[PDB]
């Protein structure tokens, strides 16, 4: 069913939190038993978000290897995310060795780091050319190079160094700061510009590790991004382009990490989005 028409019909019959609580009960359930142990409690920011085992990223230490953080593989639409928490203060270090050990490109950052008057995660990049930072517990130095400030968005280039090693690698750091503290946007005009742009710079192609994509949890606005891309991805790759069923694609995601979408407005938004989108990929 074309998604358009199942969109206006869910719409004028308000059938929104239904929908998404179907996907809510048929969502998978795996293990996260890492997570839950007693020595990684102050590496999660929220106790009912967790990675599942199957999926977790691995740091390439012999200490302590967990993050919260997930690989998402879409064997179809031949992509793969990193999703993860905002960095906590004590898991900045972790954070940016994942990026090095992982070979990403691109950091998608989806929320600012002071909302509704609470921290919603660390200042984990440097500010001002000339006041680096270094990450002891790791043993990376990570330099601000550029800062290109938009109306809706942000872009930063980065030089991450491996001090064991004097490897550097530029990082590009993705910036979304207009999400509003409170529901979703009223159009997807930016976010789908924004998505383009993170497109076009090469950070989601094959030739990198995959991207890594935040907000404070790592799986509302987060799992939005990458079910839109996916499903514009799909309706590009396929002979028919209305055979793509967004609850498909997101049930198939959660396979890979719980709780993608956190919201009924959030699914909304997703399919807004991905309608809105097409009429790019489709030749406009």
């Amino acid at each position: 069913m074309e998604m358009e028409k199942e969109f206006e019909q869910i719409d004028k019959s308000g059938s929104w939190a239904a929908i998404y609580q179907d996907i809510r009960h048929e969502a998978s359930d795996f293990p996260s038993r890492v997570a839950k142990l007693p020595k990684n409690k102050n590496r999660n920011r929220y106790r009912d978000v967790s990675p599942f085992d199957h999926s977790r990223i691995k740091l390439h230490q012999e200490d302590n290897d967990y993050i919260n953080a997930s690989l998402i593989k879409m064997e179809e639409a031949q992509r793969s995310y990193i999703l993860t928490q905002g960095p906590l203060p004590n898991t900045v270090g972790h954070f940016w060795e994942m990026v090095w050990e992982q070979k990403s490109r691109g950091v998608v950052m989806l929320n600012r780091v002071m909302e509704k008057g609470s921290l919603k995660c660390a200042q984990y990049w440097p500010q001002k050319e000339e006041k680096e930072m270094i990450f002891e517990d790791t043993n990376l130095k990570l330099t601000l190079i550029s800062e290109d400030i938009k109306s809706y968005y942000t872009v930063r280039q980065l030089e991450l160094e491996n001090l064991t090693t004097q490897e550097t690698r530029e990082i590009l750091h993705f910036h979304y700061t207009t999400w509003p503290d409170f529901g979703v946007p009223e159009s997807p005009a930016s976010f789908l510009n924004f998505l383009f742009k993170v497109r076009e710079s090469g950070s989601l192609s094959p030739e990198h590790g995959p991207v890594v994509v935040h907000c404070s949890a790592g799986i509302g606005r987060s799992g939005t991004f990458c079910l839109a891309d996916t499903c514009l991805l799909l309706m590009d790759k396929r002979k028919d382009p209305s055979s793509v069923d967004i609850k498909k694609v997101l049930l198939e995601m959660r396979k890979f990490r719980m709780g993608l979408i956190q919201t009924a407005d959030q699914l909304r938004f997703s399919y807004l989005a991905v309608i809105e989108g097409a009429k790019f990929i489709m030749g406009d």
